[PDB]
């Protein structure tokens, strides 16, 4: 009686892909991720550890999984490991991860609101470590250039 | 703990309506409706009463509301009254009913499926009956009629 | 509690009806009710009022609705009004009441087990009554010949 | 303030139904009826046209999740000319069935029979049948059902 | 999934009822009420209206219904109306209200020192008021009074 | 307006009940009460007549699942002429009982005693007794109850 | 190995609300609660809406996420105001004026933030709780009446 | 419809921290803990093992995790290991443990109450026994020892 949207998103994912292709679809969904991050937001956090907690609490709110943030000192990169991306049928690459670019946008926006970053513009989905590690299907690894920010 | 898609659909609906406009959004949503209708289907119903029960059972599966069907034998039609369309933010005409053309596509398939397949039926929404009858916001009134007549 | 059987029962009701017809089906269903009645049962109750309470606790355990019992001052009968019979699609007479004969066997077993009945053989459901009151679709009204009155 | 339990439980009803049918008609006929019911279920809830086995697997599992009937894995065996179907957590309806607890298993043969046909570029007349020796050499859990989809030799 | 004790309590009430009096069972239950009152308690509330809110919060914690408190200055009493006492089969007077004396003890512990009422009080079930008001089976009426009185 | 979802919790009532009863009468009068309550529960919910130990185990798990009282395994030990009953996840009702947390354990004695007898056929006369010392070689969890079904002696 | 039941904060809020009221007055507590409200508003927010009806729908969806009730908005032309009726404020014991409405100032703060974001180039609004019209006639204990009026927000 | 307070508490944790700083917030929170313990309480417990069971029952009632109590010297010392303290954003030392002082105060009242009243005990959080043993973030290690208690 509380609405379920799985089936709707399953059919919507198929129709969109069919109509506009992978490239446009990915852009639409990043843009949706960015929009989502302007309706729900972390406070201004001091540490990456504190940000991890603020974000996991936002994810729990909508049941979209969990995330670990690792601050790599080279490229001053941020590794984002997202667990339990919701599944909406077989669409996406790999199959099941159709909603993965939404995360690119959402994290783009959420982290950029921390001021250690350069904007919500580019968050890179790693394909290599998402297929060389034998990472679970709904686990999404991403990378982000950051500034020299700490802890 | 089950994923909540309300926020994603709120933001997706704003995004789509900015890029493509009402009429293209409506045509995509109906097609999604048609696709849902090839995924979940009622059995061959002998009467409208029996069909109405079968349709409510399918609506129960995904929590998308309740339906009453009424044969308007004078008016060559069926009145479809869908209570409780799931609400996905303020988009749609009227506001709150973005998902309505999905119903049009879904009923189109569901009602033209078993015994309905004989006869060239269409299902279209009444956007004057909704403002005319003071129906609740998430109530969608639709009619099933035959296609064409001319000279 | 996790597996759902509604869809199974829906298609089971259609398959059984088509192979054996209404009459054999009613007999299979009554016999199932009597079997259910030998697996869960009330204690021996002195009064109809107390049996009413015991029967509703049993029904609450499986979610099959509520019942009121009425010892008819003297038809030498017991009126059973059962509310919210589980709906199993559109099969049954009237549509939606496929599971109604199970109740006949269930109350035949449950009541007989108390001081005052002649066996689980005959519980007749009232058809004309269900159309005298204008009774909701899932309210099932039944009558049992009874020995003498338990208050 | 009461939840008028809109969780009707059908487990007790199904336990007694299963005992009752097995008493009246026996194993072979119970199994055909159940396969037929499975076919029926497969005309009400359906996957979309999938290009690959792995995509089909995801689509089937979303359908089972929708009704809480377990999880499935599909594996192509070219050497055996078959698709292996391993269904886990078949709902248990009491002790009927062979082995006990697996009364509902034939419903899967009919269901997977409806759901796997014309999927992933498989074109023809196929039968999903259950394999009781396969379940055994595995030491498979009680509610795990193993089936093979093969080209039809005889059964329909 | 979580244990249900309704069946255990239905059988328990019967077994305790058969071995000992109505009255010995009622004193046992009253003592269990006092017991429950040493395990969950309200804060010291300034008014009777604040006590009512606090008592309902404690009732909601365990799901034992709701309470209204009325000061009756003339009659020198606090009327206590408890709605939706859990039903535990058909034991008790009237049937269904077997747990009623548990409230006598419980409200006994919960009310005495609140609202600037400083003395020695007894909470007593006024059964004769439950039929005076055409009160549902699971509604229990109690009066909080000063200790000693006549016929 | 109040909550759409609250069904009554009896845990708190039962912790305080177990306490008062222990206080008024001793352990053994408490245990005999709860045995009798168990026998009474065995008359309200029951298994069909089962062919085998495995089928009976499944049927009893179905009954226990109906009320949320745990799971059970049954083993025929044809050398002690006994049936070992291992009940897991006995509902805990405070700290009463021996060991603490197992107050409800004699309900299981009565309950299983009634179920087993219903399944005795023409030739069986059984009693079920709780074995607390064999809860030491198992070093079982607190809410696990071990019982033995044995032929009744009926001698002196 | 997951924990099953989600934590309940009802009891904790009941004790916290007593202790704060005991330590500081109605007044310090209320400005404390209004600032939490404003802080909540920077974390959950509506998109920019073009009408009041559209804003009403967007707010009810925010409120639905955290289960904090429902709101209706009504623009009043003859007054310079928008009436905000909030139903089912979560009840957190008997603290507050009236008892049970302790969380109400969070709402002033919350709607203050949301409504400022909705205000265009010309608006400069304050939202204030109107107590003596909640109790002018017969609104439920957990129904809060607020008015949004034109004048600068802070103090 | 079950109001969620996580977001209120995240924001309140920041506002309180901002205004008064760590030591004053902590003392407030210990007072809250003691107040929670005058509202929900264990019974008399002859042993630590009986207390542990009763304490876990009270915690399950509110969903605040689990506890193991270990006696080190018969009357001298108790170690209290608390699992799954509710997380409430990134506040607290270490981040995520803002609610920890409440436990100091709750256990202070729980273990101090009944037997344990006769010791003049104080419960205090060990901050580098948590990290020396590399305990989970929401696991709180406290000790009960002798020293002055009241204000």
């Amino acid at each position: 009686k509380k609405p379920d949207f799985t089936l709707f998103l399953q059919t919507l994912s198929w129709e969109i892909d069919d109509q506009v292709g992978i490239e446009v679809r990915n852009e639409l969904l990043r843009e949706v991720g960015r929009g989502m991050g302007t309706r729900i937001m972390p406070p201004p956090c001091q540490t990456v550890d504190k940000l991890q907690i603020e974000l996991n609490a936002l994810l729990a709110l909508i049941g979209w999984g969990t995330v670990t943030l690792e601050l790599l000192s080279e490229d001053q990169s941020l590794r984002i490991v997202h667990e339990n991306l919701p599944q909406v049928g077989s669409a996406g690459e790999p199959s099941g991860t159709w909603l993965a670019p939404v995360l690119e946008g959402l994290y783009g926006r959420w982290v950029t609101s921390q001021a250690g970053a350069f904007g919500d513009y580019v968050v890179t989905r790693d394909v290599d470590a998402e297929d060389l590690n034998a990472v679970p299907r709904q686990t999404i690894i991403m990378y982000m250039r950051v500034r020299s920010s700490a802890t």
